[PDB]
């Protein structure tokens, strides 16, 4: 017979780009790289702001059904 | 006589490379390494982009029936 | 007389290295090597990757009929 | 006069080390001893590659007959 | 002649999606998740949030009558 | 003469993958897997979402009348 | 016939966002979050005072009866 | 019917802004801010005198009965 | 003829909401509940405070006469 | 009939708010929290000074006869 | 009837503020806290000379008989 | 009756100001401090030597039998 | 007429507080609590130096002839 | 008439202080406290060398025939 | 009559000062104390070439037959 | 009797001056100590040089059977 | 008349120091002393070499014809 | 009579210095102990390559026929 | 009669230096030393590569049949 | 007999000089250490591009069956 585990396209919809996980890991820097210049202060966090989009493209364009 | 344990080949087509196991371990990273910003927030949890399909590759092709 | 508890060889073709039972031992290491780096995410579960072929041939070729 | 439980030979054929017996105990051991690794996932049941020998080497040449 | 076990729908409608199980196992995790920030306090319980309909549309539309 | 303990096909048709026992096996995981993440909260009863179907084929197709 | 489960509205008034739920969540983070200073004194636990509002609605309009 | 864990109203009256959690959280930062200038003798301890009572006031202002 | 069972409502009085058992059932758990902290002394037995009104609610009003 | 359970009177005056069992209660804290100073030596266990009152409340006032 | 618990007044000479409780919990903390400046040596364990004559107050004039 | 926990005072006379643990808490701080010139070679660890008697009288004093 | 299972005076004298019931339940506890402390070695079976004169108390004095 | 569990003061000059069982305790901290410094090595099992006259004088001088 | 668990003094020539106790209490410090140099390397397993002869004269001459 | 740990004079010739173990304590300072100039590169850990000779002696001649 | 149980001195020269149970004793310790650091691998189960010879010195001379 | 548990000496040239199981327990330890590299990798199972001749000669030369 | 655990030499060549051990505990260093270096990256796990040939000879050589 | 854990060359063929152990070990370095010149930016991760051919040729070289 045929798989069991899919055939309902709904772990794709939920766990994707075009979801709500994008949106979720885009406040999670600023919720700390922008509040860390209390004890630090310096200019070390700032090379998070272009890996977001590389991260999901590298990850969810693997298989793609 | 011969075996009994196989000849339906059901779950050669579930737990394999064009089924459904291939996406469900492909987005448990971008769940908790893409996330973890806000305690460490350091270059570490990136070795795991390419470790997937080498796993799968060396482990599926064992006996290939 | 001999003996009566074999005579058949129905267990050999079932249990053995031309059989079912290499199947069901190779996915059982993917099924959850594969999926506990939600919270671990460390380079441990790796040596398993070469010990199935060697103790498969460790004990089918002990007595061989 | 002499004794009556033996004078034929069977048991000796049955239960022995040229029979069936020795190919029924080293299947037991790679028949939940391989397939542990879905809990545990550890190096301890390894010292029974070599024990099987040995337990059926000091019991049956114990006596013969 | 046919089976004794069914033609009543009285598990279906009990035990379904359109039923009283999906209400009860939605508040159990809430209930020991949104308290456990005494101990414990991180972020790790949040992925199980999503994984509800998802377990619920893989078991019930298997047969489907 | 004949056997007596079949000519009915009852037990067929009652015990089998067209029947109703199909359908109280894959509500039993759902009744205590999706409701023990109170004392637990892991990722570990996940692998039963494709079992069901296999065991149930390697079993009734075994002798199939 | 019907399901037995449901058909009181018992659960939904004592587990709800109307209830007395939503008051003993809230006040568990102030009681070790306003208390913590002594030893770590730091600015961490401090996201979770918009996340109590999220989670509520994540899980309680679900289904909504 | 009706809620069982409310309908007495001690919990608010216990811990609120008019109860003694209030004074309880005032005097643990002096017991420790106040005498680190043994080791460490620098401005740094500060900023926890104006948030004590705001996060008591984005708090218990949620739901308010 | 008619049943011979009942007719008296004896065991309705006895073993129902008004009466003498959800009494006895209330009782228990702070028997229990509020001595365990001393070996365990863990937030853990919590929600049986409100599971006493649903329990005698889903089973008392199946058949009510 | 009417019950004969109750009519006594005698488990209420016993188990209750007006009885001898709050008087245990309050002693098992003190006995075990105070002294487990030796080997953790934290503010851990300080939130049990508030919530004997309020589960003694919770679980009387249920029936009240 | 009225209730057998109580009527000695013996639990309350053994662990009251007027009997030998008091004084195994004050010694408690220089069997530990005066000997641990070998390893550690630092101002932290010096919040306790205060909170030994404040924990046995909020705790034994709770009830009172 | 009375209370069963002293009537002996034996433990007053063992760990008291007229005993031997004020002995054994003052040899300890220069056993660490008079050798700790090696790594560290700084005047930090002298404010210790007042604090012996201190401590030793706001704690023995408290209750006095 | 009377009863004829008293009379005597016989089951009080042996089974009571003057009597030999009282030393054979007051050595059993230093018998397993002196020795404990080789595979534990902890603060925990301590509680039970008080509660021997209050269980003979509220057992024998419920009759009392 | 009297009592027989007694009469004897046999169990008094076994279990007792002027007895074997004093020797028998004293000598099991040493056994188990004094060879724990191979895999531990700290200032830990040290309170145990002033408890042992003490919780033999709260047990032994109770009754006192 | 009078005791039976000594009159033999076996005990105590074995587990005393005059016996072998002594000997492998003095060899346990040196097996791992003089080769934790390798990860530690500093000053500090060195106060216990002192404490042998004190534990052992506060242990052994506490009842002395 | 006399006592049965001892009458061999064995461990005495294995963990003693002149054994082995004087070998293996004095291999492991050089094989760490002399390493060490890579990150570190000062004169620290020098006066390891003069107290291998020392620890033995306050050790060994302790008893000396 | 005398006794008939006794007369023979079979027992005595069976069960007693001099005979063969201390043989069977001695080495069923070391059957499982020696192979439990398998699994464990600590120090635990060496306190059994000193008490063979004095539970059969305080039982073989209890009565001792 | 005489004893006729022995008088052939077949356990003593089995379980013994001169037999079998000084050699199954000498290879127990380097199974173990030169596997534990991989998790641990620590130097701490170190201390068993002197106690297999000690506790050797400590038990079979307790009674010696 | 003789021994019977032995008279085969069939453990011995297992587990020996001239046999299949050597190969398998010669490698497993390699494994994790040589991988280390990812969240390490320190001259650490070195002295390993001299200690494989030492302690394989100082435990087969202590019988030696 | 001979030996059962040999007989195969299939660990030697996968864990050695001409396999692909020596592949995955020789980019891990590069991995982490081209990437580190972030946050430390020094010359010091350089004495790693000579130890790899040595580290592997002092320990396959040992045995070499
Ligand atoms: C401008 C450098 O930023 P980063 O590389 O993030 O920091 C490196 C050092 O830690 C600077 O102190
Ligand atoms: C100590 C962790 O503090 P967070 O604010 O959780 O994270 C910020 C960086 O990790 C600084 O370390
Ligand atoms: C550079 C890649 O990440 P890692 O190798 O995990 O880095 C080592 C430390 O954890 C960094 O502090
Ligand atoms: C932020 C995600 O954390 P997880 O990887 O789920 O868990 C980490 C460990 O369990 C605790 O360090
Ligand atoms: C390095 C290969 O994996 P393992 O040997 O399982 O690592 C042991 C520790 O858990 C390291 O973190
Ligand atoms: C090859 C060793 O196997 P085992 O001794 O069974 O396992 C090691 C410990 O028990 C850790 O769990
Ligand atoms: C996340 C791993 O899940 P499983 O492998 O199913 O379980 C292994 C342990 O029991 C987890 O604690
Ligand atoms: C006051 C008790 O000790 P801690 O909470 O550890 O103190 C904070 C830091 O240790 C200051 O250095
Ligand atoms: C000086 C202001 O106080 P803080 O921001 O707490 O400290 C910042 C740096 O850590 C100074 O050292
Ligand atoms: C947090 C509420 O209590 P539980 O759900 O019983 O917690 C699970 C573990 O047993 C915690 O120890
Ligand atoms: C510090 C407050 O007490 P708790 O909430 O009991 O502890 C929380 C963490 O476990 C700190 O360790
Ligand atoms: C001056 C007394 O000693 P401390 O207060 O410990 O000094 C703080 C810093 O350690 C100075 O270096
Ligand atoms: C000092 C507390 O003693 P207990 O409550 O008897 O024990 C609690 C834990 O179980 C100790 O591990
Ligand atoms: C004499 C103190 O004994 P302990 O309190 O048992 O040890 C101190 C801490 O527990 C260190 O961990
Ligand atoms: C230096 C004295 O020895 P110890 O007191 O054992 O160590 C104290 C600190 O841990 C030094 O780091
Ligand atoms: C000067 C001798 O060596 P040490 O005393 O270990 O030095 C301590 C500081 O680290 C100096 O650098
Ligand atoms: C030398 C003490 O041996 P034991 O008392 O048997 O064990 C102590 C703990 O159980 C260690 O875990
Ligand atoms: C002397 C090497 O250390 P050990 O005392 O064997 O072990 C100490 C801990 O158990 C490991 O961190
Ligand atoms: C260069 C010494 O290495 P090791 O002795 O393995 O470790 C000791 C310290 O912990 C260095 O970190
Ligand atoms: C140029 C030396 O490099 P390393 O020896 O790796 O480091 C030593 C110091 O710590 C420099 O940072």
């Amino acid at each position: 017979q045929d798989l069991m585990a899919s055939g309902n396209t709904t772990v794709k919809a939920t766990f994707g780009k075009d979801s709500s996980v994008v949106k979720w890991v885009v406040l999670a820097e600023v919720l700390v790289g922008a509040v860390m210049y209390m004890m630090t202060k310096n200019v070390k966090f700032l090379a998070g702001f272009a890996i977001i989009s590389v991260f999901i493209a590298v990850g969810m364009a693997v298989v793609g059904l």
